[PDB]
DNA sequence: AGAAGTCTGACATCCTTACTCAGCCAGCCCCACACTAGGCACTGGAAGGTGAGTCACTCTGGTGAGGCGATTGCGATTGGGTGAG
């Protein structure tokens, strides 16, 4: 698994059971493959006011991307 | 004492009624178009509302690719049997 990952054949799940620590420290070398109706009726403006009400940050409110 | 501006007083004409019978107009009555100006109606234009179509986004379905994974095939190793010394 590790030598195949070094050639770029495949990837390795770095968290797994092959982990020699048994905790989150250390890697595991085993192969993984490399491979609304009423919401549309919010009619942008009221959805903007709803995002203001929930506490969504002003950047997302500002974008104005319906 | 001489002129002046009225002033009662003593006449002088053409109103009346009036025929009459002329020939021609002026002044009213009773309307004829006739006519002007604006009320009513019609037409046109503008505005507003509704309906339809299009655009964008999201969801669902279909197709493709992968995917891992089992199954099959091949190769290698081990064991057993037979033959030879």
């Amino acid at each position: 698994a590790f030598i195949a990952a070094m050639k770029g054949k495949c990837l390795l799940e770095v968290t797994g059971v092959a982990d020699p620590t048994g905790c989150g420290e250390g890697f595991s070398y085993v192969k993984i493959p490399n491979k609304d109706a009423d919401l549309r009726r919010l009619s942008l403006k009221n959805a903007k006011q709803l995002l203001r009400k929930f506490g969504v940050p002003e950047e997302e409110i500002k974008k104005l991307s319906r």
